């Protein structure tokens, strides 16, 4: 069926919209080139609507049958809890789309039961009515890039009191369903540097490696009424409680498989039969869907020994090269499985024989040095996107720090150190905002984090290590370097100086500040302090943060 049906009703904002970078008197120490960087808005949503509008087909086989066999024999094996009203009302972020049902996202986190009531009268809806389209609103989204311009990404999603609803029925399962099933192939189990390692151990457990990315155009759009049954019943194979069945069969059908699409002036823009990116089951029914599929297209293609890693709808295969002919022609039939299935490629898959070269989620292995001269393995990728967002970061107060995440992140790296690290830093440091906490996103979730924590933080997912790393690639500097020259950011050596002052005026505040000093910017000195382990990293909730994605899922931690 056609993913999506339009009346011609246009896709509205809320807010009016900036597509044009927002230059502050701090925006040139970070970046001249400001006409390269650009929001997607509403306006180019219509460029969007277009691109993600097509017939799916889908053709089925044994092989598709076998795995999801398999995926449902292991779901049989979960067992997951309903929420209450409060714990669900709790892992709502407090800029959450508010209620159409004259409520907010704070009204829900701090549990008024003017929200309270109007959930639990959804919950009684959802398990009264198994049939009835639930209303969804269609929006832009607004996301900083780099020119190369994309349109907008839409987000469709159910109102607040719907997904609070989505999250009683539905958070323990997505948060744990999909490792069971899917074991060390589900990428949000992954810290960055775990990440690292198990692709670097499956690249080095082939003889002849061969690995390669797949890019299904538009995933949520080739995603079927069926996908989405699937998936269900993938999830119907847990041991639920009885409400949770009935929530999560009355949300499959009257959510997730489809709706009437509502733009934020109300009127109705038509209907979705495809993935809604604005649930809670995006991130794992993508992951199932993709894994699924994908899975099934590796037997199809006789993929050998072959080993995935998928992360939604970014899927990486490890295998055995049979030479680049027979590894392109497997690619091909990989890719007509895939296709026949209703996964299409964007881009058609390409062998590559170099770890190094592969890219998922949008990064790629590396190798640097740790302080005793040893090759290290880390993750990095393509500074420019961070860079575009840091720049609109630096002169716009958002919902979401990226900057902050790309630091956690991408510690290790070259750019998140010299520039992300030296740049904000130094931006706390004259607000004396060093101490005040700030939201990022960390696999589709929303964290409050202390920059004065980064230190710990990153000690912890990374080891001291990231502290010292040197002698990158020539590969990994020479794209930073392309990437400063295009955006015109100043070059690694003012950010070595700059950080040499921003170091100093960290170690003078002491304490956590100092610890940042020491910790963050031990590279920018010639003359180097003993980064030992630092005690209070030690003491740091990191329970939740590589367990799940939840992308579009409003979810807070
Ligand atoms: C290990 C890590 C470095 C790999 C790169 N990276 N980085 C991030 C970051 C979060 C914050 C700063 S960087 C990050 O949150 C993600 C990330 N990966 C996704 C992949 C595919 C995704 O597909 C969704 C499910 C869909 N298609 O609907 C979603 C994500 S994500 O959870 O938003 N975040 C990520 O892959």
């Amino acid at each position: 069926s056609m993913s999506y049906t339009w009346t011609g009703a246009l896709i509205t904002p809320c807010a009016a919209e900036e597509s044009k970078l927002p230059i502050n008197a701090l925006s040139n120490s970070l970046l001249r080139h400001h006409n390269m960087v650009y929001a997607t808005t509403s306006r180019s949503a219509g460029l969007r609507q277009k691109k993600v509008t097509f017939d799916r087909l889908q053709v089925l086989d044994d092989h598709y049958r076998d795995v999801l066999k398999e995926m449902k024999a292991k779901a049989s094996t979960v067992k997951a809890k309903l929420l209450s009203v409060e714990e669900a009302c709790k892992l709502t972020p407090p800029h959450s789309a508010k209620s159409k049902f004259g409520y907010g996202a704070k009204d829900v986190r701090n549990l008024s039961s003017k929200a309270v009531n109007h959930i639990h009268s959804v919950w009684k809806d959802l398990l009264e009515d198994t049939v009835t389209p639930i209303d969804t609103t269609i929006m832009a989204k607004n996301e900083v890039f780099c020119v190369q311009r994309k349109p907008a990404r839409l987000i469709v999603f159910p109102d607040l009191g719907v997904r609070v609803c989505e999250k009683m029925a539905l958070y323990d399962v997505v948060s744990t369903l999909p490792q069971v099933v899917m074991g060390s192939s589900y990428g949000f189990q992954y810290s960055p540097g775990q990440r690292v390692e198990f692709l670097v151990n499956t690249w080095k457990s082939k003889k002849n490696p061969m690995g390669f990315s797949y890019d299904t155009r538009c995933f949520d759009s080739t995603v079927t009424e069926n996908d989405i049954r699937v998936e269900e019943s993938i999830y119907q194979c847990c041991d639920l409680a009885p409400e949770a069945r009935q929530a999560i069969k009355s949300l499959t059908e009257r959510l997730y498989i489809g709706g009437p699409l509502t733009n934020s002036k109300g009127q109705n823009c038509g209907y979705r039969r495809c993935r809604a990116s604005g649930v809670l089951t995006t991130s794992c029914g993508n992951t199932l869907t993709c894994y699924l599929k994908a899975s099934a297209a590796c037997r199809a293609a006789k993929l050998q020994d072959c080993t995935m890693l998928v992360n939604g709808d970014d899927l990486v295969v490890i295998c055995e090269s049979a030479g680049t002919q027979e590894d392109a022609a497997s690619l091909r039939v990989f890719t007509e499985a895939m296709t026949r299935y209703s996964a299409p490629p964007g881009d058609p898959p390409q062998p590559e024989y170099d770890l190094e070269l592969i890219t998922s989620c949008s990064s790629n292995v590396s190798v640097a040095h740790d302080a005793s001269g040893k090759r290290v393995y880390y993750l990095t990728r393509d500074p420019t996107t961070p860079l575009a967002r840091a720049a609109w970061e630096t002169a716009r107060h958002t919902p979401v720090n990226s900057w902050l995440g790309n630091i956690i992140m991408y510690a290790p790296t070259l750019w998140a150190r010299m520039i992300l690290m030296t740049h904000f830093f130094s931006i706390l440091l004259a607000q004396e905002q060093l101490e005040k906490a700030l939201d990022c996103q960390i696999y589709g979730a929303c964290y409050s984090i202390e920059p004065l924590d980064l230190p710990q933080i990153i000690e912890r997912l990374h080891g001291l290590s990231a502290f010292s790393l040197h002698s990158y690639s020539p590969g990994e500097i020479n794209r930073v370097a392309s990437c400063l020259r295009k955006l015109g950011v100043p070059p690694l050596r003012v950010w070595r100086h700059r950080a040499r002052s921003v170091r100093a005026r960290l170690l003078s505040q002491g304490g956590r500040a100092a610890t940042c000093g020491k910790y963050l910017f031990n590279w920018a000195v010639k003359t180097k302090l003993k980064l030992t382990p630092i005690p209070a990293a030690s003491q740091l909730d990191l329970s939740g943060w590589f367990v799940a994605g939840y992308s579009g899922g409003d979810i807070y931690h």
